[PDB]
């Protein structure tokens, strides 16, 4: 009976997509789509198939098309998933001079990012990695100890995030916070 | 000026995919899309934006988009990628009878897989793989030789394809052969 295409689609938060609601009954008495999305009416043959632009998708939503035949009445939806990438990434405030032997705690926090299902927080020491974890909260906060050695000299730590849509057909999307300098003794 | 929206799109072979060709100047004195794929045309606002769904996409494709502005005419171009897994996997014909010590060499040929950038022909002895190689020619071959030992008795050799789209948002598509038995003495 009803159909959608696409069934799924990722877009860039703010975006528009083309949403097409078919339905393969040979008298639809009724065909549309149910969304709050701003949405635009295009026209195919109108009758068993309609085209819609949704415009300005902030959050994820799942439109769904829906079509009245004789035979029944039926649904079909499609879920829509905007991305993002983090509106701040930093490393919380923390004193220049560190205390040899001591142990000294990294807290970076990441406000956004979507979606976050395949957004990945990580601390670094220079360009090595010390923690990594799925961003979740808001902001999203990932934390790790660190025992100050002498060998922690004027190492830079950092934290960056990874958005990862490669499996969606795009790109990992990185970012990265100020540098935080150890100054000890 | 000219824009296209999708710039690249996947789709299964046969299918349909809506391109929408804009400009952004005032007034586009002419706008339009040359392809000779079947089209139709719908409406936005007609001027400055156009859709048109392209149909029946048989092999890879680039539509272009074209607008003459009073400032200039430009184009825009959008690479269409069709797939579809090989139409026939099979080993060459071989004796089932096999002299031990003696070198054996398997063939396979796959006819058709598409994008051909992305499908790869594997030789396999049972579950585990003797060679791999990207899928080139028609049909694409993939040969190795064996040496008969007696290890090799009920050992049944096979073929794969593997069609990757993950990297495109898609799955990895599969495809087997009939397995070849080695019958030895
Ligand atoms: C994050 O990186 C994106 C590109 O990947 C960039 O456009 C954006 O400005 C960065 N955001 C921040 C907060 O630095
Ligand atoms: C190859 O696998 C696809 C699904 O991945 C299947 O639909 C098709 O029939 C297979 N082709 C052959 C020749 O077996």
């Amino acid at each position: 009976q009803t159909s959608v295409s696409p069934s799924k689609v990722i877009l860039p938060r703010g975006g528009s997509v083309l949403v097409t609601c078919s339905t393969s009954c040979d008298q639809p008495k009724l065909l549309g789509i149910e969304t709050p999305l701003p949405k635009k009416e295009l026209l195919l043959p109108g009758n068993n198939r309609k085209v819609y632009e949704l415009s300005n998708v902030q959050e994820d939503s799942q439109p769904m098309c829906y079509s009245n035949c004789p035979d029944g009445q039926s649904t079909a939806k499609t879920f829509l998933t905007v991305y993002w990438t983090p509106e701040r990434v930093e490393l919380a405030p923390l004193p220049s001079w560190q205390p040899v032997g001591k142990q000294l705690t990294l807290r970076c926090q990441v406000e956004g990012g979507a979606p976050r299902a395949q957004l990945t927080v990580v601390l670094l020491r220079g360009e090595k990695e010390l923690k990594r974890e799925p961003a979740v909260g808001e902001p999203a906060e990932v934390t790790t100890t660190v025992l100050v050695r002498r060998d922690h000299h004027g190492a830079q730590f950092s934290c960056r995030t990874e958005l990862d849509l490669r499996p969606q057909g795009l790109e990992l999307f990185e970012n990265t916070s100020a540098p935080y300098q150890l100054q000890t003794f």
